[PDB]
């Protein structure tokens, strides 16, 4: 799981509304979350099968 993949991602930076997509180590998969235009960080995806493919090992 590359580093990218366990970021915060810091959505409280500006007000939007963008579901994004979350990776969890913890269960070796991804979820679904709530994201923001301004800030964030890179553990944030468009798809479940992005965020699998590039971190779930």
């Amino acid at each position: 799981r590359p580093r990218f993949c366990e970021l915060a991602p810091s959505a409280g930076s500006c007000f939007a509304f963008v579901p994004s997509y979350y990776y969890n180590q913890y269960s070796n998969t991804c979820h679904s979350f709530t994201y923001s235009g301004c800030g964030g960080n890179a553990n944030r995806f468009r798809t479940i099968d992005e965020c699998n493919r590039t971190c779930v090992g």
